[PDB]
């Protein structure tokens, strides 16, 4: 409750970044009626820190604004918990600091963290990615730097498909697309058991690499309760994939099976992809609620934890920026990584072909990994060439070479040109003419 | 494909018979325009199959619009188990149930209240391996009914040296039984968990020898690495050595999620798993329509093993409501939720852990209104603002449980006993409104 001790409006948040030994959480709080902003403030920084009931262990709130709701706290970074065993940093602390007891108070009606910003001496603590979409690029034939568009997609119905039936539906969606995630459900269903499937999965794996002469990628469902039961179906689908198991990626449902889930797979397998599923993270993480944290604070503690790959959404690059540089500039702060790896953007839905370009003009790379809705191979002669020209989207965006120009030397290209006539006739109106088609 | 996933003539009694289904209620509002029915019915096939392989569809077995409700039947065999051992696991109970429905398109918020979960699944759970009565057992109480255990967090929270931290809890055991680590509370550079804990399992000893009892201590493990948590763990039982029976093992299950968790309970299933239920409030929230609540949270705390778990620390609400069904929920064999009966198999009770200001005025009150007193009990302004001091404050606490258990009158007992004496003067406003006029009683 204590202001006084807890407050230092004065302080510059420039000096607080300038010597690195605070963590700083901008959150947007409000006091519940009747209560005074300021005094609130003084007191949700003392249930974060000391509470009380020594001084350089406070949590002060450095900067506050009423009208916008705008609180600013400073937390020592000797407030963190380390590891005894290795000494790194945990994600557990963070949260429990700045968001525990905090998110109940009596006092509070709200208050929902916006950003966050790690000094150097405790963000090089934290684990932080081991691989990224460079792992997948090595995996394809690309270059290492600036491999391009990952093309993927989820497999449907979520949960029904036996195990042939889903190996096969696998297979004929590797005949024109990269990469394959299970479903967020899918792992050992009685109907469809774990081993039987992924065996399966790793045979159509093979079949679609030798008749496309093209390298395959798969996503497969490691969660559970038990780090131990998340090993085991680790390392059963690594040994089952054998020759291709650098082209496994290990998701994990993260949110729901929360940190320990993603710190398992991340410590017990750094060679392989991890695929943070964000399942569930809807309840904290979306506008609608006023509590919790935000799609940024969420993937930006994504990287530091190590996810090499993160669903993002589909501003949505803020947060691309933010994970994928070494310098970015979020809400409220700017921060530098220190060479931390990237992880990699992941993005959802999909557009056609056509569309496609728009949205890496706008992000300014191709650097994603796209986990497209079958609406988004919608296509004239299927699916398969519905991937195809997704693609060779990509490659004529690339090379700077215009659409319609790829388009005619590339037959599905042009057919989703045909397939979606008015988007063709709106983006590149000649087209038609233009294309003789 | 919507009506596919429907099915109102289905009777939730032959549901429940059947044993074959996961039963969940929500409170289902869809958004602006969309038909009730038809939002519920993409809300089950967004939740099992999907399309957008029809035996295992998740069915719309009832639906009220008005109270907006939707209660849904999910077959069994949806639910992912382990390859390891063929159990359950939560996290594909939360996957399913409420994960990817937490943004549904024509759905603006959806609360799951209540679940029901066979005979069949919930023999897959891990269920608690102890409760309280490890605790009982310790303490020298019987094992059944063996009543109240008075605790305390140590305050500061954070910022106490190794030594000073230690001789806080020495001073606090000289008249209470438990002693609980603040949830941030582990290795921070002011005070290494290896030596905090090496001087805390020393004073437990000073404590035991001078009081001639024995004493509790729950020691946060909580980390994001399980083999830090294994760490911990293995770190905290070796050095309380004689004393490991006496160490429950706390880990902040909110933030760290369902696999730490899982973690301190199938590699240390003889001490008792403390769940301190901290970020929580964010979903459980009454304010949130999203996600579920609190009862549901502890319903869910059960099954995956929680030894206790924190409940009804209140706040300032002094209406009243809801937070009743769940001490039931969480410790007897056969409870009634919101929705649903609960059969538990002879599934092992979780244990209510109550905090705040609950002083010794009363407790008797609590009690008489739970139907018993086995609860941990992790008092502040209970035993720290009465007018000797927090052991004075803790001591009455033990003697109020005390005049309950035994059928005793609290104004006799407190004219026998000098700390629940000075209860009342410590808390006077509480005195007037629950012991009337016991100013003359006690004679000032
Ligand atoms: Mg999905
Ligand atoms: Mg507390």
């Amino acid at each position: 409750d204590q202001s006084s001790r807890y407050v230092n409006l004065a302080l510059k948040e420039e000096d607080l970044i300038a010597g690195g030994e605070h963590v700083l959480c901008a959150y947007i709080m409000k006091p519940k009626a009747g209560y005074g902003y300021v005094a609130t403030a003084a007191h949700f920084a003392a249930e974060s820190s000391t509470g009380t009931n020594t001084r350089g262990v406070d949590a002060l709130v450095y900067e506050v604004d009423e009208a916008r709701e705008l609180t600013k706290i400073a937390y020592p970074v000797a407030l963190f918990d380390r590891n005894i065993t290795d000494g790194k940093a945990m994600i557990a602390s963070f949260l429990t600091l700045t968001m525990g007891n905090n998110q109940g108070m009596g006092d509070v009606e709200y208050a929902k963290m916006h950003d966050f910003y790690v000094p150097e001496a405790y963000r090089a603590l934290f684990d932080g990615p081991s691989v990224n979409i460079s792992a997948l690029w090595k995996v394809l034939g690309r270059p290492e730097v600036d491999g391009g568009l990952v093309v993927g997609t989820i497999i449907k119905p979520k949960l029904g498909l036996r195990p042939k039936p889903f190996a096969e539906a696998c297979h004929a969606f590797w005949l024109g697309g990269d990469f394959i995630k299970n479903d967020e459900p899918q792992g050992n269903q009685p109907f469809a058991p774990l081993r039987d499937t992924i065996a399966l999965v790793a045979d159509a794996m093979r079949r679609a690499q030798d008749e496309t002469g093209e390298a395959k990628l798969f996503s497969a469902n490691i969660t559970a309760d038990d780090p131990f039961e998340i090993i085991a179906r680790g390392e059963y689908v690594l040994e089952t994939f054998g020759e291709n198991a650098s082209h496994v990626a290990l998701l994990v449902d993260g949110y729901v099976a929360g940190a320990a889930a993603i710190t398992t797979a991340r410590r017990r397998f750094p060679d392989n992809f991890l695929h943070y599923h964000r399942a569930g993270h809807g309840a904290v993480t979306s506008p609608q609620s006023k509590r919790g944290y935000t799609a940024f604070v969420h993937c930006k503690m994504a990287r530091l934890q190590g996810a090499s790959g993160i669903h993002t959404g589909t501003s949505d690059r803020a947060i691309a920026y933010m994970l994928t540089q070494d310098e970015a500039q979020g809400p409220f702060y700017r921060q530098s990584w220190g060479g931390m790896k990237a992880c990699t953007p992941i993005i959802s839905g999909g557009m056609n072909a056509l569309r496609m370009p728009g949205f890496f003009e706008n992000l300014g790379n191709a650097n994603v990994i796209l986990t497209a809705g079958g609406g988004a191979f919608g296509h004239i002669d299927g699916p398969v060439a519905g991937a195809r020209s997704l693609r060779q989207a990509w490659q004529a965006w690339r090379d700077g070479v215009p659409v319609l120009d790829y388009a005619r030397e590339h037959k599905e290209l042009a057919r989703a040109f045909e397939s979606f006539p008015g988007d063709a006739d709106q983006i590149y109106p000649g087209w038609r003419k233009a294309l003789g088609v």
